[PDB]
């Protein structure tokens, strides 16, 4: 039953602009406690077949095997699954889900957006503290001078109310707000 709601959870996920990806990110892998995570991590163990610390194609493909016991037409609706946690899930790009992407994915999205976690990443990436995060500083998180101007449009059509082209805290968090459907 857990496994089921954590991957109803994965499918149900969709990507989004990068500043509320590696706000997620950063928030799930190094702002939970285990004690917090303890659920998420025994529903991984389940997953994580060869125990190395994150799930492969075949890992998640046999969840969803292991879930219903299977007709030829739901194993293609399986590896239909699969592909599309492959792309949204996979924040890194590397070909597999490793447990602090899974656990920022998975995690009830109320309990992950406390206000002292939002605070607190939002204070991580604005890292001059002028108060409001800019282009240079998203960039500085992805390990580039500056994101590319789709990139940021993206994040300032979303959340920059007032237009000045940089994201306050309270903007951030009207930004999450409505990426997670929560509020906080
Ligand atoms: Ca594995
Ligand atoms: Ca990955
Ligand atoms: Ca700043
Ligand atoms: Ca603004
Ligand atoms: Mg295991």
């Amino acid at each position: 039953h857990a496994l089921t709601g954590a991957l109803g959870n994965m499918k149900k996920f969709q990507s989004s602009q990068k500043l509320a990806q590696a706000a997620m990110l950063f928030m799930g892998s190094k702002l939970t406690t285990l004690e917090e995570t303890k659920e998420l991590t025994q529903i991984f163990r389940q997953l994580d077949n060869n125990g190395d610390g994150q799930l492969d194609r075949k890992e998640l493909i046999e969840g969803y095997r292991k879930l219903m016991q299977v007709s030829d037409l739901d194993s293609s609706q399986i590896e239909a699954e699969v592909d599309h946690i492959l792309q949204s899930v996979d924040f890194d790009r590397n070909g597999y889900i490793e447990y602090s992407e899974f656990v920022t994915v998975c995690m009830d999205k109320q309990l992950l957006l406390s206000r002292e976690r939002l605070l607190a990443a939002f204070q991580q990436f604005d890292s001059d503290g002028s108060g409001k995060i800019t282009n240079e500083e998203l960039g500085r998180l992805f390990g580039v001078t500056e994101v590319d101007d789709e990139t940021w449009h993206q994040v300032l059509q979303e959340c920059d109310k007032n237009n000045d082209g940089e994201v306050d805290f309270e903007e951030f968090v009207e930004m999450m707000q409505k990426i997670c459907d929560v509020k906080v």
